């Protein structure tokens, strides 16, 4: 069994490897890579997706995101207050301000505990979820506006034609902004290119394990979990490293800087913050070997956690028994 331990792996593809995505991610799963929840991929050297970022100061972040915490320092949730709408120009001076600037410190581990040890007592701002794209129409390899389709995948797989579109979204970032503990809508994949800016550190469950992250998550809390049966869906929940570490949950961690893919594989429980301004950007994906986990899926039925309009047809046909719950919880 390749990557027996679900180490987060590293690839370093060269530019005649960086032509076929699918041909790409189907080696690195032969090599294990999926196993731990992440991979990293450091595109070749004669490769980029733009030729400049000089110009995207007047993008309009519409809805601003404060992202509030309760709790103690290592086990918190946040909520989400909505600010007015800034531009992209707008937002970084707000990041680079006194009240918002990464602190000084002497490398990523120094800022990884002080992330920790003060996250709570600030409220960071947060730019996600904006749809659009940064790539050039140009840029032919590994261009998250121009991939393969779910919708087509599942088409392919399964024989069923059906509605629904996926499309990539920008992240700008600040010190402290946080993603909360989650796996992907359908326990899709994601790939997060970071265009910009400073390094995104992120924490995963390898999927093996997460039914382990599951179970210290409702342990942790615990009225949440009387709320609704699969309340990270909810994406407000965050646990530290050293609090994962004490109860024996396994984990791995890596910091992507700029220029450089994560991939996130289904059923990859992943959590993180940004070092300073960033600008990211993601999208969703499939393979053939995720069916098997979208029609496992777990789902929230509680109307908490709203999502896009292609998740209907997913769960319609992956999971027809879950289906007429769970739209009541969109409605
Ligand atoms: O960058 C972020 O804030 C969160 N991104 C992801 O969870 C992802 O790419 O799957
Ligand atoms: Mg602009
Ligand atoms: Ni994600
Ligand atoms: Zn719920």
């Amino acid at each position: 069994a390749q990557n027996p331990n679900c180490n987060i792996m590293i690839f370093h593809p060269t530019k005649e490897e960086f032509n076929d995505f699918d041909k790409y991610i189907a080696y690195m799963e032969s090599q294990g890579a999926h196993r731990a929840g992440l991979a990293k991929i450091i595109p070749p050297k004669e490769w980029k997706a733009r030729e400049t970022y000089d110009n995207i100061s007047e993008i309009l972040i519409a809805t601003p995101l404060q992202q509030v915490a309760s709790g103690r320092a290592g086990v918190f949730t946040q909520y989400h207050k909505k600010k007015k709408a800034m531009t992209v120009g707008e937002y970084r001076h707000l990041a680079n301000s006194k009240k918002y600037q990464t602190p000084p410190h002497q490398n990523f581990e120094d800022l990884e505990r002080k992330y920790w040890k003060n996250r709570i007592y600030n409220s960071p701002i947060y730019g996600a979820d904006i749809s659009g794209s940064l790539f050039d129409e140009n840029t032919k390899q590994w261009n998250l506006g121009h991939l393969g389709t779910i919708q087509d995948l599942l088409e392919k797989e399964c024989g069923v034609v059906i509605e629904g579109v996926n499309t990539p979204y920008l992240y700008f970032g600040m010190w402290k902004t946080t993603f909360a503990w989650h796996t992907e809508d359908m326990d899709l994949y994601s790939i997060n290119y970071l265009h910009l800016g400073e390094p995104k550190t992120w924490y995963v469950v390898p999927p093996e394990h997460g039914q382990r992250l599951e179970r210290l998550a409702r342990e942790l809390f615990p009225g949440s979990s009387r709320g609704c049966g699969a309340f990270l869906r909810h994406k407000v929940a965050l646990i530290s490293p050293t609090v994962l570490k004490e109860n024996g949950i396994p984990f791995n961690r890596i910091t992507q800087e700029a220029g450089e893919f994560m991939v996130t594989f289904p059923y990859g429980y992943h959590a993180g913050f940004n070092h300073g301004f960033n600008c990211a950007e993601a999208i969703n994906f499939a393979t053939p070997r995720w069916i098997d986990y979208g029609k496992m899926a777990s789902q929230c039925s509680c109307g908490e956690a709203r999502v896009t309009f292609s998740m209907d047809a997913f769960v319609r046909i992956l999971q027809p028994e879950r289906y007429d719950l769970w739209k009541r919880g969109q409605d």
